């Protein structure tokens, strides 16, 4: 109606963190497999990669422990499916940015022909 608040969370800086990296794309490179494409930055002191992913939209927001470099195959996932992909880089002194939240397609599984 008219009374607002207007109330934000006063976000923490604390100066200290990795700059999310570049060139993040995703390509399905199987139907139950996908590949993750991405840069790192300057910061050469990495732990590891957040990857945020949720079954479509209505799926659950689960992380993996990534391998600090420059991609990553992720294996274990349904054909023909919808799936979000986020990455972040994680240094052991504080998480850093997230990039855009990605999707990729799973390649079209044929039918199980009977015979």
């Amino acid at each position: 109606g008219s009374s607002g608040s207007s109330g934000d969370i006063q976000v923490i800086t604390q100066t200290g963190v990795p700059g999310q990296p570049l060139n993040f794309k995703a390509e399905p490179e199987s139907e139950t497999s996908i590949l993750l494409s991405w840069t790192p930055p300057r910061s050469d002191t990495i732990a590891n990669y957040e990857l945020v992913y949720k079954d479509g939209e209505h799926g659950e927001e689960q992380r993996i422990t990534i391998e600090p470099g420059t991609s990553y195959r992720l294996q274990g996932l349904k054909p023909n499916s919808l799936y979000y992909f986020r990455l972040a880089a994680r240094s052991p002194q504080g998480l850093g940015a997230s990039t855009a939240e990605i999707s990729a397609r799973t390649m079209q599984s044929s039918g199980p022909s009977s015979g």
